[PDB]
């Protein structure tokens, strides 16, 4: 289905089931198909599962502008308002965690019950003297140059790090890598590069302090994209009352990789009863 935003943008989304709503917010450079395993899991447990495609991704309008967290959060606000959703759990992966954080910062928690941050970017990714465990600027430069040099090959090469597929004995399939590429080919090239600038450099520390709902932070300690020590370990300390679950040996692609995705589904379903 399509939600038309305040600006006339069409946001595509899946809306399955009946019950309290669980809204899933995907990472770069994918789309709501990155959550089909979790959407089935929550609807089979008696929840309504919704997953939208960010502007410029999947089947949403291939826009030029608005690749910034304030716009992503307002687009999320339009979807929650159009469907008049209440008592919602927002579940976000990777840069989707910035959309979730900025939604709380801008619109508050009146429609929300709880939140889940899976392998998410808050509080801030960029390395500096204040954040010595963050990601160096050269990495973000390299991501943007990869998308501009030849994006199709770049997604094939990036899938290796995304799933930590360099680890001997991993459970990542060739299919996982092919599906990563398939989802990424639907993203605009401008969303490809502008999202890097947004997720690398935006600081969500002040938004995190406004959380007043139960929050679960899950993060793998072999995440080669979003470093656990700079992000998940810190957001769990800033968000009031947050719980942290470290997934030993897990990559950045926990929701899609065999074995890890069942562990996450089990944790998510336990948390949803809160």
């Amino acid at each position: 289905p399509i939600c038309t935003t305040r600006d006339g943008v069409e946001i595509f989304y899946k809306d399955w089931g009946q019950g309290r709503p669980v809204v899933f917010i995907h990472g770069w450079p994918l789309n709501g198909d990155a959550w089909q395993d979790q959407l089935k899991a929550v609807v089979d447990a008696g929840y309504r599962g919704i997953a939208h495609d960010r502007r410029g991704h999947g089947h949403s309008t291939p826009v030029w502008d608005g690749y910034d967290f304030d716009t992503f959060a307002d687009d999320l606000n339009d979807l929650l308002t159009d469907l008049d959703l209440r008592d919602v759990t927002l579940v976000a992966h990777s840069m989707g965690g910035g959309e979730l954080a900025r939604y709380v910062g801008r619109h508050g928690t009146g429609r929300l019950r709880s939140a889940v941050l899976l392998s998410a970017i808050p509080p801030v990714m960029i390395k500096s003297d204040k954040n010595p465990d963050g990601v160096p600027d050269e990495v973000f430069d390299a991501l943007k140059n990869g998308v501009l040099t030849e994006r199709s090959q770049f997604w094939k090469d990036t899938a290796e790090g995304f799933f930590s597929a360099n680890r001997p004995g991993n459970k990542v399939t060739q299919g996982n890598k092919d599906a990563f590429w398939y989802m990424a080919m639907a993203q605009t090239i401008e969303g490809g590069v502008r999202c890097v600038d947004a997720f690398g450099y935006t600081d969500f520390t002040e938004d995190l302090k406004k959380f007043d709902i139960p929050t679960l932070v899950v993060h793998g300690d072999d995440d080669q994209v979003v470093p656990i020590d700079a992000t998940g370990r810190k957001s769990a300390q800033i968000i009031p009352n947050a719980e942290l679950k470290v997934y030993e040996g897990s990559s950045h692609g926990i929701a899609m990789v065999p074995g890890d995705k069942e562990k996450f589904n089990r944790d998510l379903l336990e948390f949803l009863n809160k």
